[PDB]
Order: structure tokens, then sequence, then C-alpha cells
């Protein structure tokens, strides 16, 4: 369990990277999910070993740019159907009024 | 050999952590030595074995 403060959660990467769990089933808001991947990049515990599956189902808002290289697996689900076409165009007229933010 | 610009760095990376070395003497000015770590860090050699 992700302790109150996101950021203290480096403890429990120290204990799973001594325990060597290689696989883990986030829950959390992908907010929250944000915190602890970069919690464990910093930790080194992002490469080709650690494979990650993230039960929030807004995996494709976060960036990973700086993550993609790296060789990890990070599967999610995605129920937004953003295959049609006219989903896009729904979701690019949302972006155009939520800059305003 | 690194390449002439920073962030030509990365296919010398990679080639570095197909070939299983872990084991690294850089030399260059540590303007370089920040570029290449940061790409070090990217592509995901910072872990426990690389030296
Ligand atoms: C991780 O991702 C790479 C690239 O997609 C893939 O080749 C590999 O089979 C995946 N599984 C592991 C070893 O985590």
């Amino acid at each position: 369990q992700l302790p109150a403060d996101t950021k203290d959660a480096k403890p429990l990467l120290k204990e799973m990277k001594r325990g060597k769990e290689f696989h883990v089933i986030f829950d959390c808001s992908h907010e929250m999910a944000a915190g602890i991947l970069k919690q464990a990049l910093a930790m080194g515990m992002m490469t080709e070993y650690y494979h990650y599956i993230f039960t929030t189902l807004d995996l494709f808002a976060l960036d990973v740019e700086p993550y993609r290289y790296s060789g990890v697996n990070m599967t999610g689900f995605r129920i937004l159907n953003t295959e049609n076409t006219q989903v896009s165009s729904i979701i690019e007229k949302w972006s155009m009024e939520r800059l305003q933010a």
C-alpha cells in the first residue's frame, strides 16, 4: 500500500527492489500514477525487467517521453474509443477550450 | 567514440547496452558528462549493474 503522501513511496520501492518483485498492478488515479512512475525512475526501478500494469483507465494521458526508450513494459487499459475519427474531432474541439485552465 | 553532437549519444548507448558492457571509462569535459548521463538515464542504463 502506497503511504498517505506520494513522494514517500520510496520505502515501498526499496522493499520491492530488494524482494525482486518484477511485476506490479498499480491502482490509483493517473495523477498519482505519474508520481509513482517518476519515483520508480529515480529509483532505478525502470528497465527491461520490470513490467507494470495500470488499472487506471487513463494510462494514455501520461507523459511517456522520458520512459519509452528504457525498454520497460507498461500495459494499461483504455476505454475511450479514440480510433473513431468522430471521437477524435470531438476530443480536439474539447482541447480547443480546455487550455483556458 | 562519442559523436559530434550531444543528443547523438543514443545510438552509441544502444550498442553499449546490447553488448552487455557494464564498465565504462568516460573521457570528456563534464559539460558532456552531464548530457551523456542524462542519455544513460533515459536509456535506462543506470542500475546497480553499471559502474
Ligand atoms: C518488454 O518490452 C520489449 C520491447 O517491446 C519486449 O521486447 C519484451 O519482450 C518485453 N518484455 C519484458 C522482457 O519485459
